[PDB]
């Protein structure tokens, strides 16, 4: 499949098998930022689940453990001293998924201990009536990029453990986020600041983790309002975070946002599968399938001769240095 081709090319260009980490770009000079590396860990998992090539499937399963080992070799196993609660939570969520795939208890301990550190100590009701702080070093802002991933991590921990504590946490976090970090109609705000108030700037990755948490809560609770919340956020994405031709925006130059389509596509795939299975929202489901397919074909059409796709899916084929986070989005799109 094209998903196999894309993942193999991505590894050929960006994987460092000695450091067991991805390079930040094709010059192979610095390795990827820690939080982004968790998202590339999840890409490896998603390709592992997608492929049928037995040589590839075996390699990807090995790579799931290697990415963790390379990251712990550089950063250590205990992430509770990292001042960024989002970095901690992205790794907690990745570790929960790694537990589901491998059954290795080290991943359950990594997921649960880091989720518990953030939720138990960084959830606060003094500001904004709830929500998790972005940082643990300073308490100034509460952000979509910690809160919705935390709800996702809690849902994975609920599935793993069957402990209602994690469903209760997911529900509490999501409901707060819907109230304080969205417009009620699917637009996810970046954050709320103590000194400046709301910052209602929407981006791909925050639409994505909101959609993923909403789909997961729908499945865990049976409450279809959560599926509606996901549909409204997908409609917002398709109507407002695209160029004049309907292709998902390129969000650079901000380095965190450049590859955000990766997280968005991962979560849109969850919504797509749930709509296909339930037969709910059939008019939107057909429009959504068509728009996703269009976007994926545009992305793949933008590949270079090495089968790598830069994050500016709509643009001219460039030469020179490619970046692993920007380039991950197409790989993700083809492994959904
Ligand atoms: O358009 C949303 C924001 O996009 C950029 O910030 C990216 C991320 O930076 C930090 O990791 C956190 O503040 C995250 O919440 C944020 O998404 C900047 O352009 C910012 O000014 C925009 O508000």
């Amino acid at each position: 499949s094209d998903g196999d081709t894309a993942m193999k090319a991505f590894n050929d260009t960006f994987w460092d098998p000695n450091a067991k980490m991805f390079w930040k770009d094709s010059k192979r000079e610095k390795h990827q930022d820690a939080w982004v590396e968790a998202e590339l860990w999840e890409l490896v998992m998603d390709a592992y689940q997608h492929t049928s090539d037995p040589a590839l499937k075996a390699e990807l399963k090995t790579q799931i453990d290697d990415v963790y080992d390379g990251t712990v070799a550089k950063y250590g196993q205990d992430w509770t001293n990292n001042p960024f609660n989002d970095d901690i939570m992205w790794w907690a969520m990745g570790s929960a998924r790694a537990y589901q795939i491998t059954g290795n208890p080290r991943y359950l301990e990594a997921a649960r201990d880091h989720f518990d550190f953030v939720y138990d100590t960084q959830w606060d009701e003094e500001f904004a009536n709830g929500g998790i702080w972005w940082l643990n070093s300073d308490h100034n802002t509460k952000n979509a990029c910690i809160n919705f991933p935390a709800a996702q991590a809690a849902l994975y921990l609920y599935d793993i453990t069957k402990d209602e504590h994690y469903l209760n946490a997911a529900t509490k976090i999501f409901r707060w986020g819907k109230t304080m970090l969205t417009d009620g109609n699917g637009k996810v705000f970046d954050r709320i600041e103590i000194e400046h108030g709301a910052v209602p700037d929407a981006t791909h990755y925050n639409q994505g983790t909101y959609i993923g948490s909403a789909v997961g809560l729908y499945k865990a609770t049976g409450n279809a309002v959560y599926l509606d919340d996901a549909v409204k956020a997908a409609k917002f994405t398709k109507n407002h975070l695209v160029d004049s031709n309907g292709v998902l925006n390129y969000e650079g130059p901000n380095g965190d946002l450049k590859g955000g389509k990766t997280i968005l596509m991962r979560n849109l795939a969850h919504l797509q599968k749930t709509l296909d299975e339930t037969g709910q929202y059939p008019e939107f489901s057909a429009e959504f399938d068509e728009w996703l397919a269009f976007n994926i074909e545009m992305a793949w059409s933008h590949r270079n001769s090495d089968h790598i796709v830069d994050g500016n899916w709509a643009g001219q084929l460039l030469s020179g240095t490619y970046e692993s986070w920007s380039s991950a989005a197409a790989v993700q799109a083809l492994n959904g």
